[PDB]
């Protein structure tokens, strides 16, 4: 259960767009902080609209069942608002958001280790999640929030979180599910009832798919149609142009569900790349 927050207390500043059946905007809540200072805090304001209530009870569920899982690399949301005609997910504001975003503004100008290192970040918050049996189904660079970038004096790295879960796929429109072709699975465009653990080792590829193609969407040149056929022909995404993590997308994008592996042995797999 959330911490509820005021719509008083809420400051709408700027309208950023979309998410699936949401609405984003940066603003700042008004709060009593630690030691008692009054705080206006920058945050990320996802608005649902309650007539589609079964959107909304998957969407805040979802984000509640991860809340109540705190972790150094999932997103901390500070509480909703119950908002009149609309629920309002409070979220940290993460200074420089979406990693696909990112890479594009820096034009792909990032180096192997730094792509290394986020994707040992987002493995170690999928193996927490793993070990709490929380299935987050929707795994993607946009989910990817970047902290802080990388510090070369101090020797720091970047720093990510992973993003709410969402609205989920067992809810959503199936035509949904097709546009999210390569990040939704085939078993799940079987059928979503098949959402399982494995779901997101398949995710994660694509994620580490997009990390290494600068933030290039693979199979963007596909409308839905041709990514049906492109799992009725099994066919596995090309290499990305940094291609050293190649080997570890196709082994997590398995159409097999059951033979992906566990993050524990993913995370072994990249800490054991360039000796
Ligand atoms: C230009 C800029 C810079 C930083 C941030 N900060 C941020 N903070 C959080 N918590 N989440 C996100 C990304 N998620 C996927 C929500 C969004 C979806 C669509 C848009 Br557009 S933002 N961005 C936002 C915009």
């Amino acid at each position: 259960v959330f911490h509820k927050i005021r719509n008083e207390d809420l400051i709408f500043n700027e309208s950023l767009g979309q998410g699936t059946f949401t609405k984003i905007f940066k603003g700042v809540r008004r709060e009593v902080g630690d030691y008692g200072q009054l705080h206006e805090t920058e945050v990320l304001l996802k608005v649902l609209d309650k007539a589609h209530r079964n959107y909304s009870e998957s969407f805040f569920e979802a984000a509640s069942m991860m809340s109540k899982l705190s972790h150094k690399h999932l997103v901390l949301n500070y509480g909703v608002c119950f908002c009149g005609d609309e629920n309002i997910l409070v979220q940290e504001f993460v200074k420089f958001g979406s990693l696909d975003t990112y890479l594009k503004k820096n034009k792909n100008c990032i180096n192997i280790l730094w792509k290394l290192e986020v994707a040992k970040q987002l493995a170690a918050a999928m193996h927490f999640l793993e070990e709490n049996t929380l299935i987050h189904g929707n795994v993607c660079a946009k989910n990817i929030l970047l902290i802080r970038e990388e510090d070369r004096k101090t020797g720091n790295p970047p720093f990510i979180k992973l993003s709410d879960p969402g609205i989920s796929i067992t809810v959503l429109p199936k035509d949904i599910l097709q546009e999210r072709i390569p990040w939704v699975p085939p078993e799940c465009i079987e059928n979503p009832k098949n959402l399982n653990l494995a779901t997101d080792k398949w995710s994660f590829g694509t994620t580490l798919w997009e990390i290494c193609s600068g933030g290039d969407k693979p199979l963007s040149a596909l409308d839905s149609q041709r990514k049906l056929q492109f799992y009725e022909d099994r066919h596995q995404l090309p290499a990305p142009k940094a291609a050293e993590l190649a080997n570890l997308i196709n082994n997590c994008m398995d159409y097999e569900p059951d033979h992906r592996p566990s993050f524990r042995a993913i995370i072994r797999d990249l800490n054991s790349l360039f000796t």
